[PDB]
């Protein structure tokens, strides 16, 4: 009810970037695609894509660079498609705030699992109040707040911690997390570098966490509320 999804294509491949027009329209989501990283930050604010699928290796501006442009501009989701010829690391592209990312060649069907992981989230959603630690979270109000000051989050940082603040004495490994955050039915480096970047925005003091903690040897668990 009833507006199609809309997806932004960045990659320089233009075949590759029909197809993924194709399968994508054919799930029921609009698309459009740039073939070069200069013009990614005018596409988004113009379309206001629900998703950004965006190759490492691209024309003008890799796709790291891409993704602390965009990362300064909003949390829109973003998925990285990376090659084995990539000569970049992928890796601080998560840092900087890219949610997953996919190796080429993939099949479709898992590049549209990945594109739905994303995109889990229900309009009108029920009331629900959590708290962990000090910090407050009004699940469908999307809003995290310390003694009434909110704290931004990407949806990806928010959705991790809301799975921590619901079940406060549960324990998570990170193939645990990744699956129950990011979706997979593989990378548990994807549950590190965001509970970093989780902890720089929602801790006192980063180096000593108390709303993310760390069980060494298992894996991460919600602060002593
Ligand atoms: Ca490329």
């Amino acid at each position: 009810d009833t507006m199609r999804q809309r997806i932004l294509v960045v990659d320089d491949d233009a075949s590759l970037a029909e197809m993924l027009t194709i399968v994508l329209r054919g799930e029921g989501f609009d698309t459009a695609v740039i073939g070069d990283g200069t013009q990614a930050l005018t596409a988004v604010r113009e379309l206001r894509p629900d998703l950004v699928l965006l190759d490492l290796m691209l024309p003008g501006m890799n796709g790291i660079d891409v993704c602390r442009v965009l990362r300064a501009d909003s949390g829109v989701p973003i998925v990285m498609l990376t090659a084995k010829t990539d000569t970049v690391d992928v890796v601080l592209g998560l840092e900087s705030g890219a949610d997953d990312y996919i190796m080429k060649p993939f099949k479709p069907k898992e590049l549209v699992a990945r594109v739905r992981a994303r995109l889990r989230r229900n309009d009108d959603e029920p009331a629900e109040m959590l708290s962990i630690a000090d910090v407050e979270i009004d699940v469908p109000a999307h809003k995290v707040t310390r003694n009434g000051e909110q704290i931004s989050l990407t949806p990806l940082e928010f959705d991790l911690l809301v799975a921590l603040a619901r079940k406060p004495r549960q324990v998570f490994t990170r193939d645990v997390l990744l699956e129950q955050v990011w979706g997979y039915r593989a990378d548990t480096r994807l549950v590190n570098v965001h509970v970093q970047r989780l902890r720089a925005k929602v801790e006192k003091d980063p180096e000593n966490p108390t709303v993310v903690l760390t069980v060494r040897g298992v894996g991460y668990k919600a602060g002593p509320p």
